[PDB]
């Protein structure tokens, strides 16, 4: 049952300073600690996608590359998840990230996607997100991470067989949607999946219509590459990462 419903556009635009993500579970008070780890960019270029659905197939997968930066000022029902992965097929292992309005499911089995995978919400189906599911090796089930204008910023890193996630929500007053300034990005997930990842796909949510046979919709987010690079983080007196400096510049 797989249908290309997205069509997607895309524009560039600059990174400022999000990203920073806390690089372990150490706690540090009022100091200058330098780190070298998988780190978004001061300033580097991110791509601002709108995907579309109107009431063929133009909804390409994203690489991976050494982890990825996600952020989006959509609302919280949206953009429900994201699929990772090398060959999207049964030939190889996948991770579906799942959101709903209760809770998360995170599931690594060998899934057949789609084309263009959608979540369609009429109840929630995911018989137009994958045809099959087998051989399936890890599940996990917890307290949802998109809940509730709001910026949503997720960091994915693929380490030594440990999926990291990590997650911050911002509320940004009415107006640019990546502001300036720091938000660390607290450590969300650490899941021992243990797969090979080169490609990902972000998940949409679409409503049926009752009135063309699913709601026209659109979901802008950003994405950004992590790359090996060495910062400098300030812990202030809480422990909080008020501030960084990248040093290259
Ligand atoms: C949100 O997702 C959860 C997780 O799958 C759903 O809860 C499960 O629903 C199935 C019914 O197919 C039950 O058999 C399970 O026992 C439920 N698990 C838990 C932990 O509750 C939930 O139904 C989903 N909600 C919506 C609105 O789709
Ligand atoms: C981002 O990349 C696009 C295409 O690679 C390029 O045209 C654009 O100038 C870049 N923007 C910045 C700020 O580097
Ligand atoms: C994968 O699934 C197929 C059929 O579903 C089965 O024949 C095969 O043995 C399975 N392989 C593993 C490693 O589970
Ligand atoms: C991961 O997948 C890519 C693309 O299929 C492949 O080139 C690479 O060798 C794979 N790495 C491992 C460790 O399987
Ligand atoms: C840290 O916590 C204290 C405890 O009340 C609070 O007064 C202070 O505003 C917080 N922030 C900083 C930057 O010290």
């Amino acid at each position: 049952q797989c249908v290309n419903l997205i069509t997607r556009t895309q524009s560039y635009t600059n990174s400022f300073t999000r990203g920073v993500y806390y690089p372990d579970k150490v706690f540090r008070s009022s100091v200058l600690h330098s780190t070298q780890d998988l780190f978004l960019p001061f300033f580097s270029n991110v791509t601002w996608f709108h995907a579309i659905h109107v009431s063929r197939f133009d909804n390409p997968v994203l690489p991976f590359n050494d982890g990825v930066y996600f952020a989006s000022t959509e609302k919280s029902n949206i953009i429900r998840g994201w699929i990772f992965g090398t060959t999207l097929d049964s030939k190889t292992q996948s991770l579906l990230i799942v959101n709903n309005a209760t809770n998360v499911v995170i599931k690594v089995c060998e899934f057949q996607f789609c084309n263009d995978p959608f979540l369609d919400v009429y109840m929630e189906s995911e018989f137009r997100v994958y045809s099959s599911a087998n051989n399936c090796t890890f599940e996990y089930v917890s307290q949802p991470f998109l809940m509730d204008k709001n910026l949503r910023e997720f960091v994915f890193k693929n380490i030594d067989g440990y999926f990291k996630i990590y997650s911050k929500h911002t509320p940004i007053n009415l107006g640019r949607d990546l502001p300036q300034g720091f938000s660390a990005l607290e450590p969300l997930v650490d899941l021992p999946i243990g797969i090979n990842i080169t490609r990902f796909q972000t998940l949409l949510a679409l409503h049926r219509s009752y009135l063309s046979g699913w709601t026209a919709g659109a979901a802008a987010y950003y994405v950004g590459y992590l790359q090996p690079r060495t910062f400098l983080l300030k812990y202030n007196e809480n422990g909080t990462i008020t501030d960084a400096v990248d040093c290259a510049l």
